[PDB]
């Protein structure tokens, strides 16, 4: 029933997209992607999705990016939990999540030491400006890398080890299309 907050203030969807912003970005699901993702799920399969950002307790706070995982553990220990929250209430939901700049760091985080249960539930990860593409090798770890995207942008070095801000970093608005398509792949009818 509130934007952002479906899984928390809202009834059980077949569908549940979960989602971390990037650094600074204010709300639940922020203004970029996961606003973009969220809707074009919703659009692309009527009456089944419900969309859950990540917080508040993942302030989204810069000094955070260069903690040793790339972002509090508050943060991902907050991700972690919602995953749960969905295998707990909701134990037939399919699970989809996404995450930018540090927030695709906390997906990285929470979703690979999930117990089977819950990783299971989730059949597509998408993540743009992924801060620890290179720390984790393009993939998360001990998470099915099938199920897995990443956007890198030509000229964006945060995908690099870096955390330098180009055009390039800002760019993962034209990705919501694609990133969708990917999620709804795995997310069959």
């Amino acid at each position: 029933a509130i934007t952002g907050d479906e899984l928390r203030t809202g009834p059980c969807e077949p569908i549940t997209f979960i989602f971390a912003r990037g650094s600074t970005e204010p709300g639940l699901l922020g203004i970029t992607t996961g606003p973009g993702v969220c809707n074009a799920l919703k659009l692309s399969r009527p009456g089944q999705v419900a969309c859950q950002g990540v917080g508040p307790a993942y302030t989204a706070d810069l000094a955070s990016n260069f903690l040793p995982q790339g972002t509090s553990q508050i943060a991902i220990d907050e991700a972690a939990g919602l995953f749960k929250l969905a295998a707990s209430k909701c134990p037939d939901t399919k699970i989809v999540a996404g995450g930018y700049s540090q927030g695709a760091a906390v997906m990285h985080g929470a979703i690979r030491n999930l117990p089977s249960n819950v990783q299971n539930m989730i059949k597509g990860v998408v993540l743009f400006g992924d801060t620890r593409n290179k720390q984790d090798g393009g993939r998360i770890p001990n998470f099915p890398t099938d199920r897995t995207k990443i956007y890198c942008a030509f000229g964006d070095l945060v995908c690099d080890g870096t955390l330098i801000i180009t055009a390039a970093h800002l760019s993962y608005g034209d990705d919501v299309p694609n990133a969708t398509s990917f999620l709804l792949s795995k997310v069959l009818e």
